[PDB]
């Protein structure tokens, strides 16, 4: 209670940070693809129709946000969602948006 | 038959939209405040130390993302989290953020 703890602003900073990474749309194609399995940069880029150079750039953007991480198998860099925390969050935002855009008139 | 149709792309646009709303720290504080109950613009503005007109813009942005809804009674415009689903999202990301905000050292 002494004074006030504004450290929560750093918490909001992290929330905004992951938001900035997610807010793009095209980079969500990466998350969606990684949710189907962890993949190498070459695989992710080509599959989504993006250049490897540009992919590495925005993968680092997602990595710094805290969405994805990278593992080195041999000489390939495989990207995977940092943790199920972000994975389930991405699944959540997909579902919550889906059932709102597809607001079905359930009626029998 | 159905060969190829990229419909998921529009779904990602909606996700990017809510991401932009979450990418605003000043407005995230409002979400944490409105998670405590529905309150009129005047109350929200004063509590945060922001102008009513500016707060309205902040609130409108959140509402446009689908974060909060406008529940009007009498002569007051109360803002509240659009749904429990959305509240659980903000709660989730807040927990995820906090979980990464200094994980500390557990040596017991």
């Amino acid at each position: 209670m002494a004074g006030q703890s504004d450290r929560k602003a750093a918490l909001l900073d992290q929330v905004a940070r992951v938001g900035k990474a997610l807010a793009n749309g095209r980079r969500l194609q990466i998350l969606d693809l990684l949710a189907q399995g962890e993949r190498a940069v070459e695989a992710i880029a080509t599959a989504t129709g993006m250049n490897l150079t540009t992919a590495s750039a925005n993968l680092q953007a997602l990595k710094s946000g805290g969405l994805v991480e990278a593992r080195r198998e041999g000489t390939r860099q495989y990207y995977r969602i940092a943790g199920e925390d972000v994975a389930r969050l991405f699944a959540l935002v997909q579902v919550v948006a889906d059932e709102h855009l597809e607001h079905h008139h359930h009626h029998h």
